[PDB]
């Protein structure tokens, strides 16, 4: 495509498709809540998307940790790989992940 997906932008695509629901899945689509079902598998998707060898779940979690501050994704109380989108892409693209587009290009 012409538009590269961010890590959070990527999970959306993975979230809505079943072939990835083993790596990640909506827990509550309309609440924008998702569980990372298999982060190891999911990160290989991430590295697959960005065409990187050294892309691990650690690398993905870095992005997530950054997304929290930038009011993108949040972390729930108690669960492991559960995450809730603080905002939706339309809202997030209002400057929050503007800088992000530049680092998540690699």
């Amino acid at each position: 495509g012409s538009h590269m997906r961010l890590l959070w932008d990527y999970v959306y695509q993975l979230l809505s498709d079943s072939r990835y629901e083993n790596f990640i899945r909506w827990e509550d689509k309309e609440s924008k809540i998702f569980r990372i079902v298999d982060p190891n598998g999911l990160a290989r998707l991430w590295g697959n998307h960005k065409n990187r060898t050294n892309m691990t779940y650690e690398k993905m979690s870095r992005a997530l940790r950054h997304y929290y501050k930038l009011n993108i994704i949040r972390k729930e109380p108690g669960q492991r790989l559960l995450f809730r989108f603080m905002k939706t892409p339309d809202e997030i693209m209002s400057g929050r992940t503007d800088r992000l587009e530049h680092l998540e290009s690699q």
